[PDB]
């Protein structure tokens, strides 16, 4: 599998590993203020990923997001992954609405506003 980081300069961090891709996602977070991590999710589904690396998934969106706000608390960190088509980016805020993007670097921008507003939000991109 495929596991991407991305931090709020819109790099991308590649593992192949869940718990080590979780590590730095909350690593990166906690030393400068913004990281996202995307992971395979069978069509249909959608997926969390907490502080311990761990996979939360879902087929409601609104299930998701609920648990993604029990999951930051509890373990320090929370991201939400949803199937993004390639060269597209989806931003998921606190209340689960999407907003789609084909700049990552603008994706990222919108996800640090809507964190802001929300509280909460991911950017997912192409694994």
């Amino acid at each position: 599998s495929k596991y991407v980081v991305i931090d709020g300069e819109g790099n991308e961090y590649e593992f192949t590993d869940l718990k080590e891709a979780a590590a730095k996602a909350k690593e990166l977070k906690k030393k400068y203020g913004f990281a996202s991590i995307s992971v395979p999710v069978e069509p249909d589904e959608v997926a969390v990923v907490d502080g311990k690396g761990n996979e939360h998934t879902f087929t409601d969106i609104k299930k998701a997001v609920e648990k993604a706000k029990e999951l930051a608390k509890e373990t320090g960190f929370a991201s939400i992954s949803v199937p993004v088509e390639p060269d597209e980016y989806l931003v998921i805020d606190g209340k689960g609405n999407e907003h789609k993007f084909t700049d990552l670097k603008e994706a990222v921008a919108k996800a640090k506003e809507l964190k802001k507003k929300y509280g909460f939000a991911s950017v997912s991109v192409p694994v």
